[PDB]
């Protein structure tokens, strides 16, 4: 028993990484077969500043050693540097864009030295609350899937409230943010409901059991009042989700449903859930399932 | 900016982890140059967990009794002895891909990362403490037993931990690497409960240190307190004393914000006495007693 913010191991993910420095500037890399993927601001009109760069003004350095870079590319925001030696500790991967919501590992890294690994969500207004310092640009998240590591994020940028923003590994940002020093602020975050429901099954399977209550409701009602407290909606879809937990318990979704908005309209009465005073969002459904039955990589 | 329970990277640590089976035991190894370590119940037979005698058990098995697996491979052992509750399985081969490591025994209130494993597979990685009645509040099913517990502050693997056991109140317990078991607990299913539970005084003030270090003022106040008097006042809400040693510790983060040590004991104080009103503190409303001084300038 026991229920923890558990991250995926990181070690495959550890085996990529690398520190890349142009001029003055030095962040992280990702050394996988033989490109190495990074924040484009580590050049500084990237288009026009990028010509001007030649191979050997990158310097990438694999623990001791150092890679030569035989070309270099730009797409969107992520910057792809040719190396002449494919990594050998590559593992099976993919490049894949997650959805607000989703959760997966930060692998935070400084001097392309991996420095520590914890799990985040994907925030409905597409930041993710991490911990970042000077000198992290590059850490890079991730989910394992069987033995396939799927690349989701890399990191490039903290906003003023203390949040973080990124990219996929294709250069996409998440979000309506840009990569440059203009004034840019997280939007109004919402709680992710289909997430909360989750861990509260979490709970059950646990054996905290108080907020449990004999009433249902329905998806209309519900969403009016997650409206109402700035809650995501609740889908249909999100409720299938769901299915495996509402099995294993006996309390279905529109049941746990009427906990929740009992929650929200009343307050936890001074009781804890988990551990937890506040209502957590940063595990899904797979999350709970995996966790809870013992899932490995 | 920013304050995360923070793992330490397990790739040093996955590279060890082997799964051990004995009989229809089956539970985790942890593969160090040519020695393999795992909890001595796994040579326990399914008839006598309860007063189970491991030196007459361990005598009467042959080293070909012992199944070691590290992936696909199958390692022979060539030989066995148990330290305290822990068995060490010789085999002839050493792991090459064992790291820089020590083995240390840890204090009540010092933290470390769980790496949780099934069958010789990592499942995940999470941070834990112990906890002042020695155990720790982790998260492990059936199988789980010799998972370990670490830490890899400068490039060297401190290994701390290695789990054996759930209580009854679901908090866990388990031994150091010489297999000694923090806390009064046995080996064996013998009825067992965990003390009460008490904060880690010093771990709160940390954080509360990092909350001001993240620009969080709000509960901060104007008076000072006594050692003697704040201590008092912690008893009667089940916190751990704080010693001088304690208040040593926090003086750099004393020094790093401007704020004397007994300065922020009179605010904790008051948050013992009005809880905090639906505001939080580093995206808490309860008071985080799971990181360290050191984890906290390690972060910040
Ligand atoms: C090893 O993988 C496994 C991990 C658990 C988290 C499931 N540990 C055990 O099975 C362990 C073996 C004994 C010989 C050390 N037993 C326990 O952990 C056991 C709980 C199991 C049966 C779920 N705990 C136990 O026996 O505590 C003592 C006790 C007995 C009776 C009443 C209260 C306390
Ligand atoms: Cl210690
Ligand atoms: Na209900
Ligand atoms: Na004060």
């Amino acid at each position: 028993s026991g229920f923890r913010k558990m991250a995926f191991p990181s070690g495959k993910v550890e085996g990529c990484m690398v520190q890349v420095t142009c001029g003055t500037t030095t962040l992280n890399g990702l050394w996988l077969d033989d490109v190495v993927y990074c924040p484009r601001h580590v050049i500084c009109n990237y288009e026009d500043l990028l010509i001007r760069k030649s191979n050997h003004n990158f310097l990438v350095q694999a623990g001791n050693v150092q890679l030569r870079v035989i070309g270099h590319s730009m797409q969107n925001c992520v910057l792809k540097l040719k190396v002449d030696t494919a990594n050998p500790k590559t593992p099976k991967y993919k490049f894949v864009r997650i959805q607000p919501g989703q959760t997966f590992s930060v692998l935070a890294c400084y001097n392309g030295s991996p420095s520590g690994v914890y799990q985040c969500a994907m925030r409905p207004n597409f930041t993710i609350k991490g911990s970042f310092l000077n000198g992290s640009c590059g850490s890079v998240g991730f989910n394992i899937d069987y033995d396939c590591v799927s690349f989701c994020y890399m990191h490039h940028m903290e906003l003023p409230t203390g949040v973080h923003a990124g990219t996929d590994l294709e250069g996409n940002f998440y979000g309506p943010f840009v990569d440059r020093q203009t004034a840019q602020a997280a939007g109004t975050d919402t709680t992710i409901t289909v997430n909360v429901l989750a861990w509260l099954y979490a709970a059950v399977i646990n054996g905290d059991r108080w907020f449990l209550n004999r009433f249902t409701t329905t998806l209309n009602d519900f969403n009016l009042v997650a409206m109402k407290y700035n809650y995501e909606p609740l889908t249909q879809d999100h409720v299938d989700i769901l299915g495996p937990l509402s099995a294993q318990t006996g309390i279905a979704v529109l049941d746990m449903c009427a906990s929740l908005k009992e929650l929200l309209q009343n307050g936890m009465n001074g009781r804890t859930i988990l551990g937890s005073a506040l209502l957590e969002d940063e595990f899904t459904p797979f999350d709970v399932v995996r966790q809870c039955s013992g899932v490995t990589f």
